[PDB]
């Protein structure tokens, strides 16, 4: 069978021969009791660069050993791309959110042999789930694999926005000093009201990490956490997201992208926020209206926006989030820290072994199966 | 009476007419039970820029209303400065550690009317305390006021170094994507070993903020925290600093500068650190050897350095920490966030009220009481 795998390019000076450190931590379980991935074997050392073209998600020995054809490419745009060459007869397509091989209706119609679309990472919205359902394609992702990774990046971005880190760093790098320029919009986060959209793995991890900063914690969700978790973290629950955003100094977005969340943060929603509110969005770009965010930043309604997620991906060079005032953007990196990579790459392998051996994929990993949302997909996504 | 106040220059395009936000949080107490400042009244809105020349620590209405003269300047260097010209008949001298007006033995001998030397913030090393006592001078500062501010700056920098934030932000801003470039040295802090040099107000606050990142926490100090504090945070104590640095992925420095911390992080000590270790230093630059740090980030033995403290300070435009690979530096700023300024500026007013009304300055604020010791 053919496995078609789309990965991001190698570093500009080539695939690395050495790394900055010799080992990374061994993470075997997550906060909710879920085990980290359990492949029967791996063909990489945790800490290696796996998600680039030469890293191959450590899969080639395994797949070629079973006698399958394994195509690895970064070339994913348009009808002349290496991706579209192989789409018609791939049984399995793999890509990562950071460099996503989009599977819209037309591409899914063309993928005559496709049975499994695997997200190497978390968040399968680059696949049209309605069409995958129509064509009987199984959609799976490595649930939980990099949620902590993102939570760290999100807290980092909250503190950087609020404290005015990036402008101050630019003053230092350029040879300046300029204390008053550094601090004329530098604040402490202590005592601010901080709220999350969703309290799933990432949202909860962020709440826990923010707690000792002595902020006031809020969340919006469709269903509440246990009262014990609310009481331990001191959470205020809001039934309506509108009510939460009205009172928060900082809003962090941590929901999946599906019809309920698409453009949730549109012009009208942003207008309900406090003058000088911050948004951090490490979830998906299109939870926000792109140009509404720009207008609110430029007007000073929002004091700053930071996140690692964009639309489309890769983002064009002229994407307006790159240069909007006070932005703390990165490219889509948080879930593909080398640490995060180790876990989603192990889980990719775990899922494939299940698939080829005819064993059930973990329910946690399933988004679509047997012509419906299933497992995590039924809990956390919707279709119209 | 004359109050002489030295503050840092205004922002390059002028004192701000508007701010990013309308109000800031009202912080009333610190972790150790100390209350935040309690002036009877203030003539500023918390959130204003108070520490620059045009900000004036919001004191002018109050002081002029009492019939006093209030002189604000940023010009403080050497014998022909505005500071030195007013020094002889100032009763009260006010400056911040972010832009300190030095009061060494010569100056304190010239300051013939001086009764109160007030630090707006924390850090009065630029005041000679022995000379202040000889001249009957009270030295005071706003204890506790920006400890939390520094702790947030430090944790921010830890995360930024480990995750490789700043280089990735440069790729975003310049039109790139370059995920492999961004992440070929991007790690999670989860499960790493993080250690502090000292665990006073700032170090303890950092340890508490790092704890839910599920890092293994370590510290070195001259004296230990209580057993309950070590057990609450899951701390490993190291009686010698070398034993701590050998096992830490990240070292944050939160100690004073003295002969046994001076160039503590030199060539030999850095070589004992794990390959790819990170250092954050919001304490004093000279705890680290300047060129040793540069050589270690250039060789790859340290994977990053970040702080807002420099030697000399202000840093010269060509200081090598500015442009060394993988640095997370800022100018000196952590304790002069607008939030920190609100507290130490309220504390300045509180102290000045006590002074002019003949009430005691809070014990927590007094460094030396030359008045009392002169009797
Ligand atoms: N590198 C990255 O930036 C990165 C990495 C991983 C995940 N993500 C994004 O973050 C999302 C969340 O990841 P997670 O690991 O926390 O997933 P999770 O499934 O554990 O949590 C998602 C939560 O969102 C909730 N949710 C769904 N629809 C909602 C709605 N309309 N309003 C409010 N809450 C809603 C779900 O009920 C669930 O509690 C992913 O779907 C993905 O899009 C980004
Ligand atoms: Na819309």
């Amino acid at each position: 069978a053919k496995i078609l795998c789309v990965l991001y390019p190698d570093p500009v000076n080539g695939y690395p021969k050495t790394y900055a450190r010799d080992e990374i931590p061994n993470i075997t379980v997550y906060d909710n009791g879920q085990t980290a991935p359990t492949p029967k074997a791996i063909d990489f050392k945790p800490g290696e660069l796996l998600g680039s073209v030469s890293g191959e998600l450590g899969l080639r020995k395994y797949l070629e050993g079973l006698g399958h054809e394994f195509i690895v490419t970064s070339d994913k745009e348009g009808p002349d791309s290496e991706f579209e060459k192989h789409l018609p007869d791939a049984e399995i397509i793999i890509s990562q959110p950071f460099w996503p091989a989009y599977l819209g209706p037309e591409r899914l119609a063309k993928a005559k042999k496709l049975k499994l679309a695997l997200t190497a990472g978390i968040g399968s919205d680059h696949v049209d789930l309605e069409s995958a359902i129509k064509h009987g394609v199984t959609v799976a992702e490595v649930t939980g694999s990099n949620s902590i990774s993102v939570s760290e990046h999100a807290v980092m971005m909250i503190l950087s926005l609020v404290r005015n880190y990036i402008p101050a760093h630019e003053w230092a790098e350029k040879g300046g000093w300029n204390i008053a320029d550094c601090v004329e919009r530098s604040y402490d986060v202590e005592g601010m009201h901080v709220g999350t959209v969703a309290a799933g793995r990432i949202g909860l991890a962020i709440l826990k990490r923010m707690k000792p900063f002595d902020v006031h914690l809020h969340y919006y969700a469709r269903h509440r956490l246990s009262k014990e978790e609310e009481e331990e973290l001191g959470l205020t629950f809001h039934e309506n997201v509108e009510d939460m955003v009205k009172v928060c100094d900082v809003v962090t977005i941590n929901a999946p992208l599906h019809p309920e969340t698409h453009h949730m943060f549109d012009e009208a929603m942003i207008k309900k926020m406090k003058r000088g509110a911050y948004i951090v969005n490490t979830a998906r770009a299109e939870i926000c209206d792109r140009d509404a965010i720009v207008r609110a930043v430029e007007s000073g309604h929002l004091a700053g926006y930071a996140g690692d997620v964009w639309n489309p991906q890769p983002a064009p060079a002229d994407h307006p989030w790159r240069t909007m005032p006070w932005n703390g953007m990165t490219p889509h990196m948080s879930g593909t820290s080398l640490s995060g990579q180790a876990r989603y790459t192990a889980g990719t392998r775990e899922i494939l072994e299940c698939w080829f051996e005819g064993r059930p994929i973990r329910e946690d990993y399933v988004i679509v199966d047997g012509g419906k949302l299933a497992g995590t997909g039924a809990l956390s996504y919707t279709v119209l």
